């Protein structure tokens, strides 16, 4: 017994916060100081680039599509570049979408978001609006962008759990955008241009993204994604302290994670996990289920003795009833206690009876 509900004791992280989530289920692993507000620098342009990919997914652009660069993305006419990671871009260049899109996700162009921030949205200012209409719908409580980029924004602020919940949502609304995030190179104007998640060389893990950043303000910020079989992590580290934990840190996290903990995917969609007599149908018995696939993280070789089963909100189900109408709670349970509730549903309608 003592060894079966062991919980794990977890790794001592230099930074400031840090998260460790499961991509699947959203269950938290770990966290410290998770929902503080904090300087993002480049993490932003995790946001940037989802905003590019939703505009993507909808197809108002594509990664042929050529971008003439305009003045405000020269990255020798402004100042507010000096010393930032940029592609180097100038005015009159007409440049792919593939390109810049590379130069934001390998290299943290902020030269290269300016230019898809207009060719996107028409202005900077129109698609941080955008930016943050997606803090918004994604729910996120800790975040606001004021810049396109990371640069100019004392206004401008995130935190870990809200940045691994952007990553998450990354891989999951905008699959396209998400796997560039692996590409360890690209060549522009004659030079490679090498990723900058020193992760992705690490043969000890599958790391394929996410986001890295430093500021002398922000400290050392990285956003990773790793899978190991079903399982797949996302970890957020922020205010690094050191040079040399900058990628130690995180590897910490999602080995430990990978370790002591495990994904399970007991139901899908449309699948019948119980029945129930019904009145007045067309048919005698309703067929219920969820209406999106159930993922759960346990500790790591409990699979076995997860257990499941229901309770109904009514004591009687009446016909009329609507696909995914809910009438109960299914409980994932280990060791005799309830770990997870997940809405029991209605699987096919069922009108009233007509004969
Ligand atoms: C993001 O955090 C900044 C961006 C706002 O400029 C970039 C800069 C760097 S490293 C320094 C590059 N400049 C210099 N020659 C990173 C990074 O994550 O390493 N992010």
């Amino acid at each position: 017994l003592n060894i079966k509900t062991m919980i794990p004791g977890v790794p001592q992280i230099d930074a400031e916060s840090y998260i460790l989530i499961d991509y699947n289920s959203g269950k938290v692993l770990a966290e410290q100081n998770a929902d503080v507000r904090r300087d993002p620098a480049s993490l932003t342009k995790m946001m940037t680039s989802y905003v590019i990919g939703q505009a993507m997914k909808a197809g108002k652009f594509k990664e042929t599509d050529l971008v003439t660069i305009g003045n405000d993305a020269w990255a020798t006419g402004n100042p507010v570049f000096k010393g930032s990671s940029l592609m180097f871009l100038k005015p009159g260049m007409q440049v792919p979408v593939s390109q810049l899109i590379r130069g934001i996700n390998l290299q943290s162009g902020n030269d290269a978001c300016v230019a898809m921030a207009d060719f996107a949205a028409g202005s900077q200012d129109a698609f941080v609006g955008l930016m943050n209409s997606y803090v918004n719908a994604l729910g996120l409580k800790n975040t606001h962008f004021q810049t396109v980029h990371g640069l100019d924004a004392d206004g401008q602020y995130s935190s870990a759990r809200d940045m691994a919940l952007i990553g998450q949502a990354l891989i999951r609304d905008v699959p396209n955008e998400y796997s560039i995030y692996k590409e360890k190179e690209f060549t522009f104007n004659g030079i490679r241009q090498l990723n900058r998640n020193g992760l992705l060389w690490d043969n000890s893990l599958n790391v394929d993204g996410i986001k890295t950043g430093h500021t002398d303000k922000a400290g050392y910020n990285l956003v990773a994604s790793a899978t190991e079989g079903q399982m797949r992590l996302i970890s957020a580290v922020m205010g690094g302290r050191t040079f040399k934990g900058r990628e130690a840190e995180s590897k910490k996290l999602l080995t430990w994670g990978f370790r002591f903990f495990e994904t399970v995917n007991p139901l899908k969609v449309g699948k019948e996990f119980a029945s129930e007599p019904v009145w007045f149908g067309d048919s005698d018995r309703a067929s219920l289920g969820v209406d999106k696939d159930v993922y759960l993280t346990i500790p790591r070789g409990r699979m076995k003795d997860l257990k499941a089963s229901y309770v109904l909100n009514s004591s009687e189900l009446h016909a009329p009833l609507q696909k995914n109408q809910v009438v109960g709670t299914i409980n994932f349970q280990l060791d005799g206690k309830t770990i997870e509730q997940r809405p029991l549903v209605v699987l096919q309608e069922i009108p009233e009876g007509n004969f």
